[PDB]
């Protein structure tokens, strides 16, 4: 029952829109956010897509379904993603610009360089399958990269990368030190 806390920073490629059309934001604070949803419902469907060249237990174990039938628990907990303070002091001391609108219609914009803190929460609910679903999850974050997030991704927008991604056993003594994403 131990878990593992995987945690990094989403650093903006191109210009990303997460919905004339602004983009979503934290109500606290007014900044630009990344949501779990966003990030889990993309992860999916990439893996599930990956895994299909009728669902995969795979895929069900790590994120679950909202769907029919389905009674499998997610063992992945996908926290929001939010504008690291990091990205906040640089930007204002350099006078840079964390969003912009363009015409496509009025879009509104996440910039390059910007970069949102993330967390996924782990839970070993079965201690064999630890490496694999590590596996998975890493092979689901670099589809994601050479994918994209919200819209515009066929002109090239919304692309992202992972970094700086740590592993750690938050709950229990499972042994997670030999895990590693990239
Ligand atoms: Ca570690
Ligand atoms: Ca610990
Ligand atoms: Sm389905
Ligand atoms: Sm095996
Ligand atoms: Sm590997
Ligand atoms: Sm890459
Ligand atoms: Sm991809
Ligand atoms: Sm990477």
């Amino acid at each position: 029952y131990s878990k593992i806390k995987i945690s990094g920073t989403i650093e903006v490629v191109t210009g990303l829109h997460i919905g004339d059309s602004p983009v979503v934001r934290d109500l606290q604070t007014k900044l630009p956010i990344i949501p779990g949803s966003s990030i889990k419902g993309k992860m999916r469907n990439l893996l599930a897509k990956h895994f299909g060249l009728q669902d995969d237990e795979r895929v069900l174990r790590l994120f679950g379904s909202s769907e029919k039938g389905n009674i499998q628990r997610a063992r992945l907990q996908i926290s929001d993603a939010f504008f690291s303070e990091k990205t906040k002091e640089h930007f204002a001391q350099n006078d840079i610009a964390y969003t912009e609108t363009k015409f496509e219609r009025q879009i509104e914009r996440v910039t390059r360089g910007s970069e949102f803190d993330f967390v996924f929460i782990y839970n070993v609910d079965e201690e064999s399958q630890v490496e694999d679903d590590f596996e998975n999850i890493e092979k689901a974050i670099h589809l994601l990269e050479n994918d994209y997030l919200g819209g515009g991704g066929t002109r090239g927008n919304g692309r992202i990368q992972f970094k700086d991604t740590n592993i750690e056993t938050v709950v229990g003594e499972y042994d997670s030190t030999n895990l590693k994403i990239k």
